[PDB]
């Protein structure tokens, strides 16, 4: 379980530093700094407006915005479930 | 599984009390009173606009916000899968 | 496995009958007909936008509305998650 | 694992093709392209504003439109936890 939440870390991390870097001049509000970032990553990783509020507002300044977040999404939201059911499993 | 959803139920009223307090004057259609802070962090739970609708208004004016919000979301979804996880290999 | 799907069946037949009926004259687009009320206890069933988009406005006029559609919510995510697994592990 | 994975992408692929044909010349930025429409039907699966941000303004033109997306949430939805669901199993 510990392995599972320390890789989570790291890739959240990562991609709060690389979302930063990338939309943060022309997205302030959800990329300005590494704390908007991390706040707006974990939205997008609850599926909360992340395409409506987010990623389709971003991709009409950066097209390929999508390589970023869909894969984000599909990583994430494997880790969290694996993570829940492996602590769950721990626990029985 | 009655332990799980007593925990839940003590937790839910704290935190719509807690929400109350600290939101209700400057946020009163969603937390306002009891009954609303308690259907607001239901909808909060089930993740619908918790952020664009919910959260992101209520930091414009409480920047840390999002120390009980993120929290109350990472608990509650864990609790709630443990719960209905937990009815479900029980029946079995 | 057919007897929750069958389960699952009759309830959103009866709540689609009892919105049509509660909710159709002030809220006709949503639950003017049988049609358009089993269309948006779908939506609500999936989560989306069934508090900012659908419930909220219906409360503004039915302030009991919560009664009908947290129970109903609580239900069939429960349901579906219990149909959904019970066709995995029989197929297993 | 593999073939629920690679049952998941020729279904995607199918339908992308189909709402291109079907709804690309009434809703060009949703499905104008294969492109856009693959992106479109991922966010339909992840269910962000799939009835409000997408399905309903598109029915207000096809009133059948709920014939091809309930169904295509219905198997994404089950296939893509099943196959979260299939390669944790396998993981253990
Ligand atoms: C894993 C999930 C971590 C979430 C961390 C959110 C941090 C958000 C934050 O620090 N701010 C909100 C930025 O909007 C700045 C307030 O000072
Ligand atoms: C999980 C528990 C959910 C309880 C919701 C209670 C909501 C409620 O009582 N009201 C809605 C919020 O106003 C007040 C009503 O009287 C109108
Ligand atoms: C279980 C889920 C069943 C969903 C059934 C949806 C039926 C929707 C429907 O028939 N109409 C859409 C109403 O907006 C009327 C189009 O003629
Ligand atoms: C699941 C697969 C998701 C694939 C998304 C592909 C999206 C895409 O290629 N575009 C976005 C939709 O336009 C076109 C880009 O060139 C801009
Ligand atoms: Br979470
Ligand atoms: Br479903
Ligand atoms: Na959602
Ligand atoms: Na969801
Ligand atoms: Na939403």
């Amino acid at each position: 379980v510990g392995s599972v939440a320390a890789l989570l870390t790291v890739v959240f991390y990562i991609a709060a530093v690389m979302a930063t870097n990338l939309y943060g001049a022309t997205f302030p509000e959800w990329f300005g700094d590494l704390s908007k970032s991390l706040y707006t990553l974990f939205q997008v990783m609850t599926l909360e407006s992340w395409s409506m509020g987010i990623v389709r507002p971003v991709m009409n300044v950066h097209p390929n915005a999508w390589v970023f977040f869909i894969p984000f999404i599909m990583l994430t939201t494997f880790t969290v479930l694996n993570l829940f059911i492996g602590i769950i499993v721990d626990a029985m």
